[PDB]
């Protein structure tokens, strides 16, 4: 049921049972959110926190590719590539899963979604690893 | 696929890539719990969260407890005794989801479980209101 926020006439720096409370609550949230099936509608702001991580990640490695051999560039270059066709991917799926919400595909398109956000992940490792040996290749230095 | 933990060989401390690799991860991760429907064998691990923040939180109570005003006890302490009744509910709904895995009750008591949940979140809440008022009384000092 709904109640007023928690009155503004204690301090609370060192309230340790309003942080406890704070903690219980969310790791209540946290379970509900876990154990049940997130609603079509949460889709889009889920898949916008992604995108900026991407974008975030994109932009640093742009700034990092200058700083590398030229010889590293074409591949790394390919990375990013793989990495913006998995965002595609994963932003048709999920609209296509908001498209049959009540469907025989909704599930089929959900899980398709999935299976491209999972591919962003594996492939962001992966650049890491390419960028890792690049920043190595470059420590060719005597 | 399966791919070993990034080098060794290179400092982390300022690496911006690493991090941002980390953060979006996170995010996907994060996201695909979110989508899904947890595993009813992800249930006791989750749980186990919710049972360690209710006990730190009912620890912190018994130490603020005896520093206020003894006209204010009972009220907390009844307080106390509700949230160890949701957890006993909480507990004993998620052990029944677990039970008829693969029944026509498994969705059931899991929206039970999710409920007992739900009232452990909203009884600390009042928890912490019952206490505040405590408090406030306490300052009844001139
Ligand atoms: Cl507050
Ligand atoms: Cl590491």
């Amino acid at each position: 049921e709904i109640s007023p926020p928690p009155t503004a006439n204690l301090d609370r720096s060192n309230d340790k049972v309003y942080e406890n409370v704070t903690g219980l609550v969310k790791a209540v949230i946290e379970m509900s959110s876990k154990i049940q099936p997130a609603p079509p509608e949460e889709y889009v702001p889920m898949v916008k926190e992604v995108g900026l991580a991407l974008r975030t990640l994109l932009a640093t490695v742009d700034e990092t590719i200058p700083l590398l051999p030229a010889s590293t560039h074409r591949e790394i270059e390919m990375a990013q590539k793989l990495l913006n066709s998995d965002l595609g991917e994963l932003i048709n799926k999920m609209k296509l899963a908001q498209q049959y919400v009540m469907t025989s595909l909704q599930q089929e398109y959900k899980k398709q979604m999935l299976t491209a956000a999972h591919a962003l992940a594996v492939d962001a490792k992966n650049l890491l690893d390419v960028i890792d040996q690049a920043r190595l290749k470059m420590l060719g230095q005597t």
